[PDB]
């Protein structure tokens, strides 16, 4: 868990710049330099400002403390000072100070414009800093400043709380959290600024400061600094959490029970013989949602859904997931119930979702939300509209609540995967977190305010439509055919007269580790992946993956991305090399298995294709000429009702796609049982 490491003292002296650009109107620059360290947020150094020079000579020196176990990036930048306007940046450079070695002085020229700097790392004689680390994420050492009371402004730069301010005059107190390695001060004021220094890595003392009013009875403060009492609310690790491991035992015995019947087995399976079976699903909006319902149906009817330990999806797939898991026994109960729900809501027209009655109720909820501590973003609006499109109404269900669906191992564990600004964030009812960083919190706390792995303020867990918006977000970070160009105006006009920190805030990285205004996101990564990263989280050990793919072009892209993703992490994974025949007309089910590979999971892949459903009404059964229509599913050409934009499906069109999907899995029963048998010997 813990790591003791001494800091080094880095002195950087800013010498000169050369060839600095002029400001407009034949005005020479009045330049100064700003220094900022990435690992000392809120702390700035600034040189003296020189006047009318393209070749300023500052020769100023500054001192930082540097933790060598952390990645440290020095930002140094040159501004042109202006008495009236905000200053214009004319030069910026980011420098990794790993290069600088202790003892060795190092002269650098950063580059027409140039900046000369000298660096000196020196050993120091402080106590070592106490770090908490993961070997990729590092929590720096935190101290707390405590202030008692007997128009007060307390400023402590570098702290989570920047400034604090009570109005009272009776027995108030305040807490400041800040890194122990910072060299900073506390400033107080009711004129005159009283300042107390806070030297780095030192044991704090009791301090009494009287702060003068103007010019009336002064105020007395008691100050003391100590290591922060709180424990870490963020879990740092690359192992599965206890709840997931417990669940795995519960779930493995219903899978054992299910397998025995499905495979007509000789004896009962012990826990360590149960093969881990996962569902992996891509995005694709409404098309993915409905097609996935069809897939689950097939798995239920074949008695194979009970054999599945893990259920992962992206974007549209999570819509199917979120609803089903609203019911704690969805996998045991009949699926045709939830299908009807989805179908009916999908057929319902979405004109009213943009009616000022609902728009009123959205903004009136955003304002309520905004009065609470909540940044307001388009994604939170998207949450409300999507909730309205998907249901008729507010749905009072929450991710933490889906634990109910796992108490007795009665459903698979759901893994909602999100790609954020790129990092993969995995959501489950037990925990939410960054796969890369191995940093997780329980879903109740997702959205709450954090600092250095510590819970600062508990916000109430939000309604699941707000997480769904994250997962299916379609919208450009800066909003600033003819169908959905008019709800844009209706929304804009209705919302006129109207910044997002996450649970890693404060944490740091271990060392050894001309027109484009866009309405939507456009990176291919947002639309072309599948939920592989959840299937390859360190502890999961997957034996068989059922890969459902909802792309209309490129049925193998997401698998090829997954091959790359694994290749780059040294994870066993079969090779996806489909023949030209397989590209042109794929079929219902493709096995990718490398017994050339070893402990690689077995992979059954299900492209979204028509193929043999054209002339079969059900598995094996030929299609009558009376149900010819039933097998004509409009997957291509114009007026394809299953395009990514479309959020209204005629019940008829819903049914073709659902039944097609059901059929593709059902008709592949043999391959699935084959692969299930194979996953048995491979597990042992
Ligand atoms: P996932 O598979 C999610 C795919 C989501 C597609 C959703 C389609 C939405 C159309 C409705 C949009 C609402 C309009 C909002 C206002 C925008 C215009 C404002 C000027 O990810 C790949
Ligand atoms: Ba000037
Ligand atoms: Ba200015
Ligand atoms: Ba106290």
């Amino acid at each position: 868990q813990g790591e003791a490491s001494t800091c080094w003292q880095l002195t950087v002296r800013v010498l000169e710049a050369r060839n600095l650009r002029w400001a407009d109107l034949l005005s020479e620059a009045d330049p100064y330099v700003i220094l900022q360290l990435s690992t000392a947020p809120g702390m700035k150094f600034k040189t003296k400002t020189l006047t009318d020079t393209s070749h300023p000579v500052w020769n100023e020196a500054f001192r930082f403390l540097i933790q060598s176990q952390v990645k440290n990036v020095l930002e140094l930048s040159i501004y042109d000072e202006d008495s009236v306007t905000e200053d214009d940046i004319c030069f910026k450079v980011l420098y990794d100070i790993s290069e600088v070695l202790p003892g060795k002085l190092l002269r650098k020229t950063f580059s027409e414009e140039e900046l000369d700097v000298e660096f000196l790392m020196e050993e120091t004689s402080d106590r070592p800093e106490n770090l908490i680390t993961n070997k990729v994420i590092v929590a720096r050492e935190l101290s707390c400043l405590d202030v008692h009371l007997d128009e007060l402004e307390l400023v402590l730069k570098g702290s989570y709380e920047d400034t604090q301010t009570s109005f009272l005059g009776t027995a108030s107190a305040f807490r400041f959290h800040y890194m122990a390695a910072l060299e900073t001060e506390l400033s107080g004021r009711l004129a005159g600024y009283l300042t107390v220094p806070l030297r780095p890595l030192t044991i704090g003392k009791e301090v009494t400061m009287d702060v003068p009013a103007p010019n009336a009875p002064g105020v007395r403060l008691q100050l003391k600094a100590e290591g922060c009492p709180e424990e870490l609310a963020v879990h740092l690790g690359f192992n599965l959490c206890a709840e997931e491991q417990a669940f795995l035992s519960r779930r493995k015995q219903v899978v054992a029970k299910a397998l025995k019947q499905a495979l007509q087995l000789d004896r009962d399976l012990q826990e360590d013989e149960v093969p881990v079976v996962g569902i992996m699903a891509t995005g694709g909006g409404a098309r993915a949602m409905t097609s996935l319902y069809g897939h689950l149906l097939a798995l239920q009817k074949l008695g194979l859904l009970d054999c599945v330990t893990y259920f992962s999806g992206i974007s549209g797939s999570t819509w199917t997931m979120a609803h089903l898991y609203g019911d704690p026994e969805w996998s045991q109960r009949d699926l045709e119930g939830p299908i009807r729900y989805a179908r009916e809501h999908l057929a319902k027209s979405k004109l009213e979702v943009f009616s000022p009655e609902r728009l009123a109720s959205y903004r009136r909820e955003l304002e309520l939300r905004a009065e609470q501590g909540h940044p307001t973003t388009f994604v939170d609006l998207w949450a409300l509209v999507l909730e309205s499109m998907l249901h008729g109404q507010v749905m009072d269900q929450k991710l933490s609540g889906q634990r109910a669906a796992l108490e007795r191992g009665q459903n698979p564990l759901p893994l909602y995967l999100s790609l954020n600004v790129k990092e993969w964030v995995e959501f489950s009812p037990y925990e939410v977190g960054f796969l890369k960083y191995g940093a997780f919190v329980p879903p109740e706390l997702f959205g709450s305010e954090f600092f250095m792995g510590r819970l600062m303020r508990r916000i109430p867990e939000p309604r699941i439509c707000f997480l769904e918006a994250i997962w299916s977000n379609i919208f450009s970070l800066n909003l600033l055919e003819a169908s959905w160009l008019q709800p844009g105006t209706a929304l804009a006009q209705a919302f006129k007269g109207f910044r997002s920190p996450n649970f890693l805030q404060g944490l740091q990285l271990h060392q050894d580790y001309p027109k484009e205004p866009r309405l939507c996101l456009v990176d291919a990564a947002y639309f072309i992946n599948t939920s592989s990263p959840s299937m390859f989280r360190p502890g999961r050990r997957l034996d068989l993956i059922l890969s459902f793919d909802y792309s209309l072009s490129a049925p193998f892209e997401a698998l090829q991305q997954t091959e790359l993703y694994c290749r780059a992490r040294g994870l066993p994974f079969p090779r996806v090399e489909p023949s030209p025949q397989d590209q042109h007309q794929p079929r219902e089910c493709h096995l990718f298995s490398d017994p050339a590979c070893p402990e690689a999971p077995i992979l059954l892949h299900f492209p979204l294709v028509n193929a043999s459903f054209k002339d079969h009404s059900a598995p094996g059964v030929q299609r009558s000429p009376a149900e010819l229509q039933g097998g004509q599913v409009d997957l291509t050409g114009a007026t394809c009702p299953y395009t990514l934009s479309n959020m209204t499906y005629k019940e008829e069109d819903f049914e073709r796609l659902l039944r097609l999907s059901d059929y593709n899995v059902q008709t592949s029963q043999g391959a699935i049982l084959q692969a299930l048998r194979t996953a048995l010997k491979h597990r042992t």
